[PDB]
């Protein structure tokens, strides 16, 4: 294993020693998370972990509280809420660190040194064998309005509630701004009577049983996590362009072991980390070396190159989200195309 230990500075591992402890709070799902924590224990055998695995805004919220009461919160944070994520990093919250293992992080894939992608998620369309066959599951925005004309697809698409989900937000919002073809896909939402869900899982289970047979902008980690257990799901990469999430980590300014959080946050981001990540828990890897159906070369071959990938950026521009026009501009369109 030794050849592939993550890049570290002695100073750092020796303090990290002294302090023995690592809390972190976490939207990724323990049993998703647990090969990397067990790797990670296995080259710092010295640092006895706190994952706390919790809502996205379960996160934002108990932290901004452990910091204004003045109380010991987490050493590291890392979540899918990219704008919250970026909101904190951007407001004092953030421990400014230049990761070794980020050399060749894009600009886009980090706030500067204060937070960092760890992933690269597309979202995709999933749909079951049974009822719709791959060679006819539309790869384009335009195709699938197209599909979704259809009598036979009528209550049979799912898709996010961008009203009662933030991601669901943030990757239909990114479509929107990014594709003037999804404005006819909400259309065609309307037209099929999508039903929207608030959850990956409420949509993938009425895929699962049929009572749908196509669900748009759910994530590729979580399709191929539950493809592994149900070989009827079926995955198509859009090839019109594809918008992908970056899951974000920063370390605690007021961690009180920031040096584990530091040999933590090195390892996720390392080929090491990223290769794990990628292998057991089909997480999509942020790291563009990594080998396999989870990553960004699998991801840029999927959809016709990198040139039709758009990441949304680590980066306070994603800001404009939160602004209560920008929001009323995308969820006015939203509520008339799909009701
Ligand atoms: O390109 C680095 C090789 C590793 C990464 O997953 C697999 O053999
Ligand atoms: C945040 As989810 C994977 O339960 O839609
Ligand atoms: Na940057
Ligand atoms: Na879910």
């Amino acid at each position: 294993m030794q050849q592939s230990r993550p890049a570290s500075d002695p100073q750092v591992v020796e303090a990290a020693r002294k302090e023995g402890r690592l809390i972190i709070y976490s939207s990724t799902d323990q049993s998703s998370a647990q090969a990397l924590l067990d790797d990670f224990r296995k080259l710092y055998p010295f640092i006895q972990i706190e994952y706390n695995d919790l809502g996205t805004q379960a996160i934002y919220d108990r932290f901004v509280s452990e910091t204004a009461a003045g109380a010991s919160s987490a050493d590291l944070l890392w979540s899918s809420a990219m704008e919250l994520q970026v909101k904190l990093a951007s407001e004092g919250y953030a421990l400014p660190y230049d990761s070794p293992e980020a050399k060749n992080w894009p600009a886009n894939a980090r706030l500067g040194n204060l937070a960092y992608s760890t992933t690269l998620e597309p979202a995709v369309v999933v749909y079951n064998k049974r009822f719709l066959k791959p060679e006819e599951v539309p790869t384009t925005r335009e195709g699938l309005a197209r599909l979704l004309q259809e009598p036979r697809m009528r209550g049979r698409v799912a898709t996010w509630d961008p009203e009662r989900s933030a991601v669901g937000f943030t990757i239909l919002k990114a479509d929107y701004d990014r594709f003037p073809a999804f404005q006819e896909l909400a259309r065609a939402f309307g037209k099929a009577q999508a039903a929207l869900y608030s959850s990956t899982g409420a949509a993938f289970e009425k895929v699962i049983s049929g009572e749908h047979y196509l669900a748009y902008g759910f994530f590729g980690s979580a399709a191929l996590l539950r493809q592994r257990t149900v070989k009827d799901l079926g995955i198509a990469y859009l090839t019109d362009g594809t918008v992908a999430i970056q899951r974000v980590a920063f370390i605690n300014k007021r961690a009180a072991h920031p040096n584990a959080a530091k040999l933590f946050l090195d390892y996720l981001l390392s080929l090491r980390g990223q290769n794990l990540m990628a292998y057991t828990a089909l997480i999509f890897a942020r790291r563009e070396t990594v080998v396999g159906e989870a990553t960004p070369q699998a991801l840029y071959k999927a959809v016709g190159g990198k040139d039709k990938v758009y990441a949304i950026p680590v980066s306070t521009e994603i800001l404009k989200n939160l602004d209560p026009a920008e929001r009323m501009r995308f969820l006015t369109f939203w509520r008339q195309a799909v009701r």
